[PDB]
């Protein structure tokens, strides 16, 4: 599923994602439309053979099980697969858990070096919410 950009702003308010940890929901639009363009079935495959899923391209070597990445956790108790669906919940429970363990919302580069210090109120411009 892709979603647009007030769409998917509504569905993370929805999730309780604005102000967690101190990140306004501007940041987490802002994280999906870089990392994956807003695309829930988005996967890079990557060099030391992980994988990033879904919307907000979760990796495998750390988050989710797939079976075939070289030295993986399963911190968020999921198959990677689970990410890849049209509804959010898999992944924003585990983007959860990734922001509460790894450095905020530096755990994903597109926010660090796309979002980080820019006004992303814009990114929630034009949506009623």
């Amino acid at each position: 599923k892709v979603f647009g950009r007030c769409e998917l702003a509504a569905a993370m308010k929805r999730h309780g994602l604005d102000n967690y940890r101190g990140y306004s929901l501007g940041n987490w639009v802002c994280a999906a439309k870089f990392e994956s363009n807003f695309n829930t079935q988005a996967t890079n495959r990557n060099t030391d053979g992980s994988t990033d899923y879904g919307i907000l391209q979760i990796n495998s070597r750390w988050w989710c099980n797939d079976g075939r990445t070289p030295g993986s956790r399963n911190l968020c108790n999921i198959p990677c697969s689970a990410l890849l669906s049209s509804d959010i919940t898999a992944s924003v429970n585990c983007a959860k858990k990734i922001v509460s363990d790894g450095n905020g919302m530096n755990a994903w580069v597109a926010w660090r070096n796309r979002c980080k210090g820019t006004d992303v109120q814009a990114w929630i411009r034009g949506c009623r919410l």
